[PDB]
C-alpha cells in the first residue's frame, strides 16, 4: 500500500489506525479528516470483503465519536466520493452553520484558505492524542 | 416508532425495506440516486446506532451499492451521510457519469433540480424494486 500522491499532499498523516491510516486536511475548515483503508487498488467501499468493511465502521464511528467529542459540531457528515482520486478514502468532517460551505457540501465549495502553523501544529498533537485513546492506534 | 422524516418522503418514492433500512429512489433525474434510511429512533449519524447494528447497515449499503454497479454500470458510485438541514440519519447511494451535470464534483447542490420522466420514473422503480428482491431480507413497498 502506498497513500496516494494527492491526498499526501493535502494532508497531514495522523496516524494509522488497524486497517485505516487518518489524515487530516490541511484546510482550514472543520476539522476535516480522512480515513484511508490500507488495501492496495480500491476504489469502492463494497470491494472490500465484509469483514474489512466491519473494521472500516468500527473506525469510522470511533473517529466520528472523536469529533463529536472534542469540536461540538452542529453536524457530522461523512462521504465516500473518490471522482478524481481513485485510492479509497473516507472524508469525516466536522459541520457548523457558520462554516463556508454550509448547508451544503464542503467539497468544491471551500476558499481553500490554510491552517495557520501554530494552529495547524496544536490541533495535530491535540488529534494524536485523542486518536492515541481509540483502540490499535498508532502515530 | 420511527416515521419516515416528511422531507425524505416527499423528494423520494419509497422502494421497500431491508431488515434494516428503509430504501428510497430520489425523485430527480440523476444518478440513479437511492437513499438508505435505518428504521431506527433517535438517529441523526452513523456512529448513533449500535456495534450490531452499525454491521447490518454496512451489509445493507453494500449490497445496495452492488446492485447500483451490476444494473448501470457507473463511472463511479459516492456514498454520503450529511443531513445538515435534514437530522433524521440517512445514506445517499449514487450511480455517477462522466456525463451527469455534477460530475466530477458531488451532486448534492449541484443539480437541475429537475424530475425524472414520468414513464421513466415508473420503469425505473419497478426495475429497482425487483432487483432489490433479490437482496436477503428485502420487502418491496409499492403503496
Ligand atoms: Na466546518
Ligand atoms: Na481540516
Ligand atoms: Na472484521
Ligand atoms: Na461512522
Ligand atoms: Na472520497
Ligand atoms: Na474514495
Ligand atoms: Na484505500
Ligand atoms: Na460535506
Ligand atoms: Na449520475
Ligand atoms: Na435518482
Ligand atoms: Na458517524
Ligand atoms: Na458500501
Ligand atoms: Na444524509
Ligand atoms: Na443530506
Ligand atoms: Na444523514
Ligand atoms: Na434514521
Ligand atoms: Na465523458
Ligand atoms: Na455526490
Ligand atoms: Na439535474
Amino acid at each position: 500500500f502506498q497513500l496516494h500522491p494527492r491526498l499526501q499532499q493535502d494532508c497531514i498523516v495522523l496516524g494509522n489506525l488497524p486497517l485505516c491510516k487518518v489524515l487530516l486536511i490541511k484546510e482550514d475548515i472543520g476539522p476535516w479528516l480522512i480515513l484511508v483503508p490500507r488495501i492496495e487498488e480500491l476504489k469502492e467501499i463494497h470491494h472490500m470483503t465484509d469483514e474489512q468493511q466491519i473494521q472500516f465502521i468500527k473506525e469510522s464511528s470511533a473517529v466520528a465519536q472523536l469529533l463529536e467529542d472534542n469540536f461540538s459540531p452542529d453536524k457530522i457528515n461523512i462521504g465516500a466520493l473518490g471522482n478524481l482520486v481513485p485510492q479509497l478514502h473516507i472524508h469525516h468532517i466536522a459541520r457548523f452553520t457558520t462554516d463556508v460551505a454550509w448547508p451544503g457540501p464542503v467539497w468544491g465549495n471551500t476558499t481553500g484558505v490554510i491552517r495557520a502553523q501554530s494552529s495547524q501544529t496544536q490541533l495535530v498533537d491535540l488529534l494524536r492524542d485523542k486518536l492515541s485513546n481509540i483502540s490499535g492506534f498508532k502515530r
